[PDB]
DNA sequence: AGGTAGACTCGGACG
DNA sequence: CGTCCGAGCTAC
């Protein structure tokens, strides 16, 4: 899930699970623990923990518990549910919470690649994976001013730095695409080379993209081989930044 | 110094 | 049957 689902589980997410307690955590596959390194102390310092709260950072979810938080990302297919301890488990299902009313937050993840990282409330923001953390895209904090300060001093290009999780929290690959296609910005384009007005644009397409997703379709991202919506022109596929990288060569220069 | 690229994690889809 | 893919500690 990109943000505005991350946003959006964490919304419907948080009243399933509020005021319950832990009373046993199974964990399926251990390598999603990332903190404490050890599964068992991980498992261990939840139980008799009640969920509080559920904030989102970027593309993490932090559970708030009573003296913990819980950081979690979903990478591409992790998904969270609530349901009976009464019932089979579903496939790929990696890491349980029970609840002492029965109830489960269960984690799921085909791809098994997704992280959590348990810390005193705390101490969360000041380590991994929140740590060095960008601004939210759609907070006064992420400024056209702040994006060309981190333009200028880069000799990257700019869908590089839209992707640098530092620069901006959470802005994943296909809102680069569209944000760049919006703003008539080649991904390529080193990020140095972006002009005041083009840095104003960017930002501006950046936020309406993200904004728009957020409240409730797509001019290039996946579309490579179709014409662009704005020009016929046929939408490219290269790699950029070292992803699948769709654009428009007329549009966007 | 620290900015930056590379290694790493995984399994479904694809040739 | 190998290769591809991508979000977010190590080593030049
Ligand atoms: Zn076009």
């Amino acid at each position: 899930p990109e943000l505005p689902e991350v946003e959006t589980i964490r919304r419907t997410l948080l009243p399933l699970i509020v005021g319950k307690t832990i009373e046993d955590v199974r964990i399926f596959w251990p390598n999603i623990i990332r903190h404490p390194r050890d599964s068992e102390a991980f498992a261990a310092r939840m139980i008799g923990q009640t969920v509080r709260g559920l904030e989102r950072r970027g593309k993490f979810l932090k559970f708030l518990l009573d003296r913990d938080a819980l950081i979690s990302h979903l990478r591409a297919e992790g998904r969270y549910a609530v349901a009976s301890a009464l019932e089979p488990l579903e496939p790929h299902t990696h890491v349980v919470f029970c609840f002492t009313d029965g109830s489960e937050l269960r984690y799921r993840d085909v791809r098994k690649f997704g992280t959590m990282h348990v810390y005193a409330k705390e101490e969360a923001d000041r380590r991994p994976p929140l740590a060095e953390l960008g601004p939210e895209p759609l907070s006064p904090a992420f400024s056209p001013a702040v994006l060309a300060e981190r333009a200028v001093k880069t000799k990257r290009s700019v869908k590089a730095l839209l992707l640098d999780c530092t620069v901006v929290a959470g802005f994943g690959n296909i809102y680069v695409d569209e944000s760049l296609f919006r703003a008539g910005i080649l991904p390529g384009r080193p990020a140095a080379s972006l002009s005041s007005k083009e840095i104003e644009r960017l930002h501006e397409e950046m936020v309406a993209t993200i904004g728009e997703a957020v409240m409730k379709h797509l001019y290039v991202y996946g579309r490579q081989g179709n014409p662009c919506k704005r020009c016929g022109t046929p939408i490219e596929k290269t790699v950029v930044a070292g992803r699948g990288t769709h654009y428009c060569p007329r549009c966007q220069r």
